[PDB]
């Protein structure tokens, strides 16, 4: 598929057996998920972006599907206000920049 | 050109004659450079991310070259951590996701 650029690129994606809306994001390092209870062992995290840093827990080994696509990886819970796909998934999906 | 996420998409810009590094960033919908001095009037604005608000000198109707193209638009300069190029610009020069 193409995505333009006139709106936030959002898509549905699949984790921990819910559906969610999501944020293809270029300038992110991460994959960060809003709080939500996944099940087992994970490690303590601090990530930065604009404004400062935020307290994380950080998953591995994570399946999510995204826009109809299967991955698999780290992902990062916490208060995020948009769940957000970045470069270590995006590069799973097959996803490049155009112009 | 066609741009992969292995690595951040890294660019060179040119803005107020001077060349920076900035990243194209599909998850931004402004576009944030560090402190410069810049000819243009600006005015104050707030503006946030990850772990929250930062104050920014909002410049308007900027002459900016991003990879070789160019963009006349909205400028936001402040004590970002990274150069950004967001959707306002991408927007302007053509980009699209692909996948
Ligand atoms: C730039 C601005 C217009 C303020 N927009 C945004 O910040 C929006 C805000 C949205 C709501 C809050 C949740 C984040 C989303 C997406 N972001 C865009 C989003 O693309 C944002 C842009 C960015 C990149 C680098 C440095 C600073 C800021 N990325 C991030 O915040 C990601 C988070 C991560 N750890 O993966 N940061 C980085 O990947 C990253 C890289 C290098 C760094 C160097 C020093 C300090 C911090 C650094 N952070």
């Amino acid at each position: 598929p193409q995505i333009t650029l006139w709106k936030r690129p959002l898509v549905t994606i699949k984790i921990g057996g819910q559906l969610k809306e999501a944020l293809l994001d270029t300038g992110a390092d991460d994959t960060v998920i809003e709080e939500m209870s996944l099940p087992g062992r994970w490690k303590p995290k601090m990530i930065g972006g604009i404004g400062g840093f935020i307290k994380v827990r950080q998953y591995d080994q994570i399946i999510i599907e995204i826009a109809g696509h299967k991955a698999i990886g780290t992902v990062l819970v916490g208060p995020t206000p948009v769940n957000i796909i970045g470069r270590n998934l995006l590069t799973q999906i097959g996803a490049t920049l155009n112009f």
